[PDB]
């Protein structure tokens, strides 16, 4: 290597927080026969994008402007304000013109094509051939009825995007030798057993166990597991899954490799242990811990990889299976037949999960026929794409590569609008991938590299888990090197100032917390620390900017002392606030951000993120349920931070403001406390409006995931008439629709408003409109109880789902059941939310 070329892998190591180079925790070589795969996939990309609209990252969306958006222009006309030193001309524009198309008309109203059109205060561009109308930023002000400034300044340069110059059928059998454990002390001497299971895709294919012996440090077998499926019926990517039992440890192995050569010789692991089903349980990565954890020793010996119509009442019975959710369960009987008639069930792009999972896969000549199906594609490809069904081929239930890779093949036909709404669950569903290459891996590394908005958070999807996952961290961090070899030296800079930030708030997180009683209240002591040591900070340590990790576009600037704290929480998170570095941002208002040790934020990245996608659904349908899916960020172990909504009070508060009596609650307060926040009667009755909307947005949204049984403290709204809830980590209510509420409605107690009317009018709509896409839901949110949650029940957790959205049921039975939804909450008032702690001592 060249000198200044290893400074270089040093300088990525330090922004992924793994070294990709270090070799001391493999048994073979998949990870760097991987750095080198993806190196094609990198350069054609980086070579084959457009230089000068990669530089400006183009938010765009070709979908159709909503209805509730078109009332909001009741002229066919659009008032963009333009700004240049002092002064700013205002234009009449129409929906349908272009950037260009008006720079051009810019200077023809005024008494040239080397310019662009950018935001006051954010690094976001209006430039390409796009309808002005198809620009995210635009379609964001018209929704909350601010005039669009943009300043009149020189495109930044490609140069900066810079790339750095690139330079048999014997039956299968496995020889346990023995386990061995440095320190197993815990009690009782059980004794203890290896098992030994040849897995495709979580179907178990064969299965074999040793003579349960007394645990000892050391236990020795020398044992021949002598397997079911022969040699030549292994599957690709089919794991020898090996566990010990007295469930305390388990490892991975691919019996088939990378170079498609079946394993063999001596071996021996370091194993995972069981935290007092999910995905780190599938991983081919072992323990780097060689230490403190149990091993595996094991030896392999035993290389290539080379008409009719139905009658009209099995064909019913056939649409009905196709004709349910992804969970409902396929018997011996539903999986035969969906197979013998492979070639009508592929007619049918619904059918593929469900049929897919019909194949016996510990069979050659069976998969044979299966490739001959996936080959006769004509109807798969032509079809609309289903985000839904792509990704239920994409979870842990399939483990083929074809299967795979006709999934991440209607990916492509992906909008950046989109990809950046699904980025997170993708990035998550690599977990299922049996190999660290693949679709997947390289299609999100293409779409990253395309797209400068893909690839920041792309980066801090991948950082995120590198970080706190030792299961995934090597394949992860071999994908983010991967990216960053390609994103410029632009990007690369923004990512090292970024890292140094974030690690210098995290120092200052943790010493606040170990000076703070065990929750009692900040001392005077702290707030005096705290301040001091920002100071300390923001001299000659704190980067003078830094892109605000969860909104790319916007720029901090320095800190804002006076106006940091310690939250009066529990945990001590960091309520800071930063000065906007951008000086054409025509406002004074801070960005506030909160840090928090002790929250595990993937949860609420996850929850905040299905958040957006319900939002975007409700846009497929002209709905505007007003949620404030706040900007949230994983960064690291129980660790993160988190945007701050401006002018937002915990509904706790409102109601704790007048005494507060632990929980005395009266049901007028709110609708004072909007009147306060308010001065005229005018933007009074839009902050009622809002409410209704808001409020409607969150109780289906919040129910659906059956998270909506919630305290008071927990939600929020904004002066502005914004309800939101916050803090999504981890007798009963469907959720939260308290008398204060109603009374802003109009009701109070078992009556009847009009705005009452409107809330439950809205809510049908939004409940209905979710169940439209039961299936997507219901494949996201299993994804995320397995990348996202502790270990969970593959039948039991995911099954209230289901329920929620009254699967299997018309749309009058589900409108009926959720209105008596409402009923409970108007029954129960403040009974729960009274009872939420009672407890305390
Ligand atoms: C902590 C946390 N963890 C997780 N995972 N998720 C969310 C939160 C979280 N986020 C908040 N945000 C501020 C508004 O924008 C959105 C975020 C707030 S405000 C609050 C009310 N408070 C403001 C006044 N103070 S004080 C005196 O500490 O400043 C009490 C707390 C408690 C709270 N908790």
């Amino acid at each position: 290597m060249s000198e200044e070329s290893q400074a270089f892998q040093r300088q990525l190591t330090a922004l992924i927080g793994y070294d990709v180079t270090d070799v001391s925790n493999v048994h073979d070589d998949e990870l760097e026969f991987t750095r080198r795969g993806l190196v094609t996939p990198r350069m054609a990309e980086v070579a084959s994008r457009d230089p000068k609209l990669y530089a400006m990252h183009p938010w765009v969306t070709s979908k159709p402007l909503p209805e509730y958006l078109w009332k909001k222009i009741a002229n066919n006309c659009i008032f963009i304000v333009i700004h240049r030193s002092t002064t700013s001309q205002t234009i009449k524009v129409s929906p349908d013109d272009t950037p260009g198309a008006i720079l051009q008309s810019f200077f023809t109203k005024m008494a040239e094509q080397d310019f662009v059109l950018r935001v006051c205060g954010r690094d976001e561009y209006l430039v390409g051939e796009t309808p002005i109308k198809n620009f995210q930023w635009v379609r964001h002000c018209l929704k909350n009825g601010e005039e669009i400034h943009v300043v009149l300044d020189t495109p930044p340069d490609p140069a900066l995007d810079e790339v750095r110059k690139e330079e048999c059928d014997r039956k299968f059998r496995v020889k346990i030798r023995g386990i061995d454990i440095p320190v197993l002390p815990r009690n009782t001497d059980l004794t203890v057993f290896v098992e030994a299971n040849i897995q495709h895709g979580q179907q178990v294919l064969c299965q074999r166990r040793t003579s349960p012996k007394p645990f000892t440090e050391e236990v020795l077998w020398n044992v021949w597991l002598e397997f079911s499926i022969k040699i030549k019926d292994l599957p690709k990517g089919a794991l020898l899954n090996l566990q010990i039992y007295c469930l305390l440890y388990y490892v991975n192995l691919l019996l088939i490799d990378h170079r498609f050569l079946l394993r063999r010789g001596e071996y021996v692991l370091h194993m995972w242990q069981i935290s007092g089903f999910n995905a780190d349980k599938l991983t081919s990565a072992t323990n780097p811990d060689k230490e403190n954890s149990m091993s595996i020793s094991i030896l392999l010996d035993n290389h290539p990889i080379a008409r009719a119509e139905m009658p009209n009442q099995l064909r019913k019975q056939l649409e009905a299976i196709i004709a349910t959710d992804p969970l409902n369960p396929l018997t011996a009987e539903d999986k035969e037949l969906l197979w013998h008639f492979r070639y009508e069930s592929l007619k049918h792009p619904k059918a593929y999960p469900k049929l897919f999972s019909s194949v016996k896969w510990g069979q050659q000549e069976i998969v044979a026929k299966t490739y001959q199906l996936l080959a006769r594609r004509e109807v798969w490809d032509q079809s609309a794409l289903d985000v839904g069904l792509t990704m239920q081929l994409l979870d842990c239930n399939f483990s083929d590569e074809n299967v795979r890779a006709i999934a991440v093949q209607k990916l492509e036909s992906l909008e950046d609008d989109d990809v950046l709404h699904y980025l997170l669950q993708l990035v998550q569903a690599v977990k299922f991938e049996p190999y660290h290459d693949s679709a997947l891996a390289r299609f999100l590394l293409k779409r990253g590299l395309r797209n400068k908005r893909i690839g920041h958070f792309l980066f801090w999807f991948l950082r995120s888990e590198i970080a706190q996952s030792r299961h995934y961290q090597q394949r992860f961090a071999v994908i983010l090197e991967a990216y960053l070899r390609g994103c410029g030296t632009a990007m690369l800079h923004d990512f090292t100032q970024q890292v140094q930030v974030i690690e210098m708030l995290q120092k200052v997180t943790l010493d606040i917390k170990s000076l703070s009683a065990e929750k009692y209240d900040v001392s005077s002591q702290v707030i005096s620390q705290l301040k001091q040591k920002l100071e300390n900070l923001q001299n000659s340590q704190l980067p003078e900017s830094f892109r605000v990790p969860y909104d790319p576009g916007l720029k901090a600037g320095a800190l804002a002392i006076e106006k940091c704290k310690v939250m009066a929480s529990k945990k001590k998170p960091l309520w800071l606030e930063f000065k906007c570095a951008d000086p054409t941002a025509l406002s004074n208002e801070t960005i506030g951000i909160i840090f928090k040790h002790g929250d595990d934020l993937r949860q609420d990245m996850l929850i905040l993120q299905i958040l957006r996608i319900m939002e975007s659904i409700w846009e497929t349908e002209s709905l505007d349920l007003c949620l404030l899916p706040y900007g949230c960020i994983s960064t690291g172990d129980k660790i993160g931070m988190i945007e701050i909504v401006k002018d937002a009070t915990t509904i706790a508060k409102i109601q704790q403001s007048t005494v507060g009596n632990t929980g005395a609650f009266k049901d007028e307060v709110l609708n004072h406390w909007l009147k306060e926040k308010s001065p005229t009667e005018e933007k009074f009755q839009a902050a009622v409006e809002r409410f209704v909307y808001s409020c409607a947005g969150y109780c289906v949204a919040t129910f659906v995931l059956g998270i909506g049984d919630r305290h008071n403290d927990n939600i929020m709204i904004t002066e502005t008439g914004n309800l939101f809830h916050i803090d999504f980590g981890h007798e009963r209510v469907p959720f939260v629709l308290t008398p204060d509420f109603l009374f802003v409605m109009g009701t109070s107690g078992k009556k009847t408003s009009p705005h009452f009317q409107k809330f439950q009018d809205i809510c049908v709509k939004a409940y209905l409109a979710l169940r439209h896409h039961t299936n997507l839901l219901i494949i996201l949110f299993s994804m995320m109880l397995m990348t996202g949650m502790p270990q969970l029940t593959s039948k039991e957790d995911i099954e209230y789902i289901r329920d929620a959205l009254t699967v299997g049921k018309n749309e009058e039975d589900a409108k009926k059941y959720f209105l008596d939804q409402i009923e409970v909450c108007r029954d129960k008032g403040w009974t729960v939310q009274f009872n939420w702690f009672l407890h305390l001592v």
